[PDB]
């Protein structure tokens, strides 16, 4: 395990998490550390390859996914560290503006438990659904209200949702997917959660690993390296607003 100790092998997404663990690379070798990235393009195998142990951290979920996938898939993964979070957005579909929204309009929305139910928050916080009081996190379309305009929520892989804007009205893209589709959530879209909602402070994309490893030596230096101000200041330099590092 001497040649273990000094590699961290990390799965993440492509955009930000694969350019930020890149940047990352150099503040770990001065320390000793050998980051390897491997970038995957769904949001199951990252979990699925730090669980089997072939990895030895992931960075690309928020906690509600992740306490979610622990739940749903019999992962007992942990948050080892905070760092950043990606405003959620509307993003036009075949309509441009929500001031087109019109009956039966299709909405394209990720398929997971909680990227599900936060697309459904957003809706309601841009008027266009209500929700059972308490529906929360985990909210479904079973706890749709009012739904004046009929909309069809179109539940897709948050992979996929940026590829059917030419059959729904409108999608509701994660940071990651929007920004490796070419979308800049700052210019494109239609509406997004704000910087200080509490979207904000709950979804924040993490550093998670298997139980008993979140005190890691190498976990800890990967943690304190995303979380120091050279990272903080690629982050906020980098994404204009897109990806917001957590404090
Ligand atoms: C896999 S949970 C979603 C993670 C995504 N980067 C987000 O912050 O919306
Ligand atoms: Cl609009
Ligand atoms: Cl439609
Ligand atoms: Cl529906
Ligand atoms: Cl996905």
């Amino acid at each position: 395990s001497s040649e273990d100790a000094k590699t961290i092998k990390v799965a993440a997404s492509a955009t930000p998490h694969a350019e930020i663990l890149e940047q990352a690379k150099s503040i770990l070798k001065k320390e000793g550390y050998q980051l390897e990235v491997t970038v995957f393009d769904d949001y199951v195998q990252p979990n699925e390859v730090v669980e089997s142990g072939e990895f030895d951290a992931n960075y690309f979920q928020h906690v509600p996914y992740l306490e979610s996938f622990n739940e749903e898939k019999g992962t007992h993964l942990v948050d080892a560290g905070d760092i950043h979070y990606e405003p959620f957005g509307i993003y036009p579909g075949t309509k441009k503006s929500l001031d087109e929204i019109s009956e039966g309009d299709k909405i394209a929305v990720p398929n997971d438990t909680t990227n599900e139910a936060r697309a459904l928050l957003l809706l309601q916080d841009n008027g266009i659904i209500t929700l059972k009081d308490g529906a929360g996190l985990n909210a479904t379309v079973n706890d749709i209200e009012e739904n004046p305009y009929n909309v069809e929520i179109v539940e897709l892989e948050a992979a996929q949702v940026a590829r059917v804007t030419g059959e729904t009205a409108y999608v509701v893209l994660n940071g990651n997917y929007a920004l490796e589709a070419g979308y800049s959530v700052a210019k494109d879209a239609l509406a997004y959660e704000k910087s200080d909602s509490e979207a904000a402070k709950t979804y924040v994309n993490i550093i998670a690993v298997k139980e008993g490893n979140e005190k890691e030596e190498k976990i800890q230096a990967l943690v304190k390296a995303l979380k120091s101000d050279e990272i903080k200041e690629y982050i906020e330099k980098t994404y204009d607003g897109a990806v917001i590092p957590f404090e």
